[PDB]
């Protein structure tokens, strides 16, 4: 169980919240 | 169980919150 | 159980909060 | 149980808070 | 049980707070 | 039980606070 | 005379190219 | 005369190229 | 005359190339 | 005449290349 | 005439290449 | 004429290559 809370303002950069069970490339 | 709370403002850099069960490349 | 709290402002550098159960490359 | 609190401002360098149960490369 | 508190400003260098249960390479 | 408090400013060098239960390479 | 050439791909962080003749805040 | 060429890929951190004739705060 | 060439990949930290003729704060 | 070439990969720390003709604070 | 070439990988610490004609504080 | 070549890997400490024509404080 994963819980993500993201409160943001004036955001230019990328914000990434994720769960990668297996293989992933960014 | 993973809990992530991210409070941010005036953000330029990338903020990454994640869980990698297996293999991952950034 | 892992708990992450990140309060930030005026951030240029990358901020990474994560749990790597197995193999991971950054 | 791991608890991470990161309060930062004017940050250029990378800030990494993480738990590596097994093998990890940075 | 590990508790990490990092208060920083004007940071250029990398700040790493982590727990390595097993093998890890930086 | 390990407690880490790091108060820093104008930091260029890497600051590392960590607990290595087993094998670790830096 | 200022010349800026920015070739980028897969960009998450903010890329800023600018000329500040006088006072500026980021 | 200032010339800036920035070729980048897979960029997370902020990349700043700029000329500050007078006073500037980052 | 200042010439800047920056070739980068997999960049998390801030990369700053700049010319400060007068007073500047980072 | 100043020439800067910066080739980098897997960079967390801040990399600064600059020319300060007069007064500067970091 | 100053020439700077910086080839780096896996960098956490700040790398600074600069020319200070007059007064400078780091 | 000053030439600087810095090849580094796995660097935590600050590496500074610079030319100070006049007064400088670190």
């Amino acid at each position: 169980l994963a819980n993500f809370l993201v409160h943001s303002s004036n955001n230019f950069g990328a914000i990434l919240s994720s769960t990668n069970v297996g293989s992933n490339t960014y």
